[PDB]
């Protein structure tokens, strides 16, 4: 059995809070909560362990954009401190290609990263590989074909529809077709063999549509709209259906977690969080 872990957020200030969803039962454990609070965070997982990455922790006594690297091992309950990246980066993207973390993007203040850097849990390092087209925050990252695709996002002065892919053996990125919308701080992942893309912020209003990403035919389409409207939302893959975790609709932090299922192409609402919370990181294990 796996269970979908949530990591950071945000409401009123920046979270600690670390719990993890069992689908089968609707049960929620409460971990150990991160060291420092963090929202706009990345989770994912390599060797069983999850990861926590990036983030700011927004606090009443300040703003500090997170350059950290935190690890969570589930069967001792533990947060370890990894090695930092180069650079603090918040609303950050991640993927992780053969059990190597990819850091996409992020801010640090005013600094709209195109950077990237890869992590190795076998020698605790960090490198920075090529650097993306564009600069992206609240950016969806993507792994499928052994590529790593950078989503939407928000370049420092306009949000984005376009996308692109990165070529680990050529080290290079390449734009691929831009999405039907715009979609800064959207939800991205794959199931199936396709990039989904769902909510986010077009410029003016948050989003509950969701596209999906044909590799064969680069082709972007319209799958069924989410129940709410919603940015900077968790989002992941569990047992062959999508989970979006909370968010922010414009009014509230969102408790909401809807299911997708993709034979059916539906969205259900499967369970709340403890608590509405947005800018959270996710991952399965
Ligand atoms: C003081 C509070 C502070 N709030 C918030 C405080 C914190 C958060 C939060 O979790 N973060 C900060 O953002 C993000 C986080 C994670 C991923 C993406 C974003 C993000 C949100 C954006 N924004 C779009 C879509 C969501 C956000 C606002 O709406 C336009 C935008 C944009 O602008 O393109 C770009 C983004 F990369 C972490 C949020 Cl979501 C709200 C609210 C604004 C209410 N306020 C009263």
């Amino acid at each position: 059995g796996r269970l979908i872990y949530t990591a950071g957020g945000y409401f009123r200030q920046s979270l600690s809070y670390l719990e993890a969803y069992n689908p089968s039962d609707g049960t929620w454990l409460r971990l150990a909560d991160l060291q420092v609070p963090r929202s706009g965070l990345a989770g994912c997982v390599v060797g069983g362990l999850l990861y926590a990455v990036g983030g700011r922790n927004n606090s009443p006594d300040g703003n500090t954009d997170s350059s950290a690297l935190d690890c969570y091992n589930p069967m001792t309950n533990q947060w370890s401190p990894c090695a930092p990246m180069s650079v603090p980066r918040n609303r950050i993207g991640v993927g992780v290609i053969d059990g190597h973390i990819y850091a996409v993007g992020g801010s640090h203040g005013c600094i709209h990263h195109n950077s990237v850097e890869r992590y190795e849990p076998e020698r605790d390092e960090w490198h920075l590989v090529a650097p993306m087209l564009t600069r992206r925050i609240g950016v969806g990252v993507a792994v499928l074909n052994r590529l790593l695709y950078a989503v939407g996002g928000f370049d420092g002065t306009n949000r984005l529809n376009s996308a692109e892919c990165y070529y680990p053996e050529r080290n290079e990125w390449r734009m691929i077709t831009a999405m039907n919308t715009i979609r800064s701080g959207a939800g991205v992942c794959v199931l199936h063999n396709c990039i989904y893309a769902a909510g986010g912020y077009d410029g003016q209003d948050q989003l509950n549509s969701v596209e999906r990403y044909d590799v064969a035919t680069a082709t972007w389409t319209f799958v069924a709209p989410m129940k709410h409207r919603r940015s900077a939302l968790g989002i992941t893959v569990h047992q062959g259906r999508i989970y979006v975790l909370g968010g922010y609709d414009g009014h509230t932090f969102l408790d909401s977690v809807e299911c997708y299922d993709p034979d059916t192409d539906t969205w259900s609402e499967v369970t709340r969080m403890t608590s509405g919370r947005s800018g959270v990181g996710v991952a399965v294990t």
